[PDB]
């Protein structure tokens, strides 16, 4: 599915933006500077967001304030930031980049920041300005405060949609190529300083989002953010200092009808999410398990498992049609079924409807079955229309004796795993890699094979307590220039050993394939050992790395989940 529309929150009114569109603040086309907000205000790129939720996150800083959420039609001069950076990482690793300024180590610290701290921005950036014929609508967003008695608030996207009569449905779509300075040796300039907007909760924003109302003389006084910080690249922290103010909170929900109150519970041992009825005000008893809601819209279980993984609320389909059931799975940054929205439902702003991004535009909420026995209850996602008469909506209750106000804002992420769902394809058949180093004939399941954005390691989750890392063995002393790869237990935080480090390449590949498949080449950081699979013979499906470019009867196109390099 192509990107047709993007989003951008602005202090300016449709009045202006509807006719002027969005003007660049400069002439410079330097990617790293745009990303890192280096000497801010000079850039030829305008930053947009693949989702409204992402676009307005900066506006939710803790300081009614109001601004305008614009819906923009995307075309061939809109480029995804994350995918653009991954392609440059590939070029640097393959050593085909000439460095006008700075070096590769520094560029990689920037790519790191892009992949982690800034990634939730779901940024699409325009090469040059956005015509008013591009802008299509606008909404009225304001920020109201959560249950009055640092003050926590929520953004609201208000009715009604205001249309731009200068817009023209041109049936275009965002550019699915990564951005390059000289489009058709690539030359790169890497800055030495970064700027970061601290939009509360440890969250970092680039100025190209947090300062939508920029113009030279102090301009920073018009940045919606707790503060702006400056760093040398080597000094750019993962979190903003506001991360230190994070409160822990259990989650309480209340039936719309019955008025019964529940405490969210989750069990990392079997991945169950369930509900347990509680007397409000009266605490203690059942263990108050802790959840947070992060900038990837995930609702995560508080701590990591023995294997250093994170678990998030996941909306699973069932054996029963339009029925969704909440379970835990491994926090993944691109898992749409892990993404939730919260929107207040009462004037007092104490009740929040939780809806799944998985049902896109169909309004939906959380439900339980008001007739179920036992003491623990399943949790469902249902559309708000014709919901079965025996279920009722559960909404998050944020009052004195329930959920803390901090929950209903999006805080910084504790983990940055992409579900890459690696596998391979042979004439209509799908293969999944096994821990043994072999393959098995079946499409790789969701939520099993990951790429850790912090470290560039790839891992295979056997279960919440057992994680294995892909490990290269080949070197210049290996006769024949190939050797098997293997899966090894390893520390999730270990960041020095290059044999555990992998990256993805587009190279010459047709993307997507004639048959719709997302293929990538995969190589090791250490010495560019390429990852491959033997297609047949007595060792069919054996995974290995090689230096040998020209081979027979092996597959070098690896299936990687669509979007893995966009989130």
């Amino acid at each position: 599915n192509p990107v047709r529309f993007v989003y951008r929150v602005d202090l300016r009114s449709p009045e202006e933006i509807f006719e002027h569109g969005f003007s660049t603040l400069g002439d410079v086309r330097n990617f790293f500077e745009h990303i890192l907000s280096t000497n801010f205000g000079r850039s030829y790129f305008i930053s947009t967001s693949e989702t409204p939720t992402a676009a307005i996150r900066f506006f939710g800083s803790w300081l009614p304030r109001r601004a305008y959420l614009y819906e923009i039609r995307a075309d061939q001069h809109f480029y995804n930031a994350r995918a653009t950076g991954e392609n440059l990482l590939d070029l640097m690793r393959q050593r085909q980049v000439v460095f006008d300024s700075g070096d590769r180590e520094m560029a990689q610290m920037g790519i790191r920041a892009l992949r982690t701290s800034f990634a939730y921005q779901r940024e699409w950036f325009t090469d040059g300005p956005i015509a008013a014929a591009n802008v299509r609508s606008a909404w009225l967003v304001d920020a109201v405060p959560v249950e009055p008695g640092r003050v926590v608030e929520t953004t609201r996207i208000n009715e009604p949609e205001m249309h731009n009569p200068h817009y023209q449905e041109l049936q275009t779509q965002a550019n699915d190529q990564p951005w390059l300075p000289t489009p058709g040796p690539v030359h790169l300039s890497i800055p030495q300083a970064a700027s970061v907007a601290d939009v509360s909760e440890g969250t970092s924003a680039s100025l190209s989002f947090a300062c939508p109302d920029w113009s030279p003389p102090n301009p920073l006084d018009k940045c919606i953010a707790e503060k702006i910080d400056n760093y040398n690249l080597q000094s750019l922290p993962q979190y903003a200092s506001s991360v230190k103010e994070l409160e822990d909170t259990p989650v309480y929900l209340r039936g719309i009808k019955t008025q019964k109150t529940f405490m969210l519970q989750a069990d990392p041992q079997n991945n169950n999410v369930f509900l347990v009825e509680v007397n409000p005000k009266q605490k203690s008893s059942f263990p108050q398990t802790i959840f947070f809601w992060d900038v990837y819209q995930r609702i995560c279980l508080k701590d990591l498992t023995g294997a250093q993984i994170s678990l998030s609320l996941t909306a699973f389909t069932t054996q029963y049609a339009g029925q969704l059931k909440v379970h835990l799975s491994v926090s993944a940054v691109n898992a749409v079924n892990q993404k939730w929205k919260m929107t207040p439902q009462d004037i007092a702003i104490t009740q929040f409807r939780v809806s799944s991004e998985l049902l896109g535009q169909t309004e939906n909420g959380l439900f339980w079955n008001t007739k179920s026995g036992g003491s623990q209850h399943d949790l469902y996602v249902c559309p708000l229309k014709n919901p079965p008469s025996d279920l009722e909506e559960l909404q998050i209750i944020v009052d004195e004796c329930t959920t803390h106000a901090q929950f209903v804002t999006m805080r910084a992420a504790s983990t940055f795993f992409v579900d890459v769902q690696l596998g391979w394809y042979w004439r209509g058949y799908y293969y999944t890699p096994q821990l043994s180093g072999w393959s098995y004939q079946m499409k790789t399941p969701d939520g099993q094979i990951f790429y850790d954005l912090k470290t560039s390691k790839i891992f295979f989750v056997q279960d919440n307590q057992n994680v294995f890392f892909l490990h290269n063995k080949l070197n210049k002393q290996t006769g024949y220039s190939w050797d098997w790869v293997e899966w090894l237990k390893h520390d999730m935080n270990e960041d020095k050993d290059e044999n555990f480090k992998w990256y993805f390449s587009r190279d010459d590949l047709t993307i997507p394939s004639v048959e719709g498949l997302n293929f990538r080449h995969i190589r090791c950081y250490a010495d560019n050992q390429q990852l491959k699979v033997i297609i047949s013979g007595s060792r069919w499906g054996g995974w290995y790395s090689t230096y040998d470019k020209v081979e027979s009867n092996v597959e070098d196109k690896i299936l990687v989940k669509d979007g893995f390099d966009r989130f």
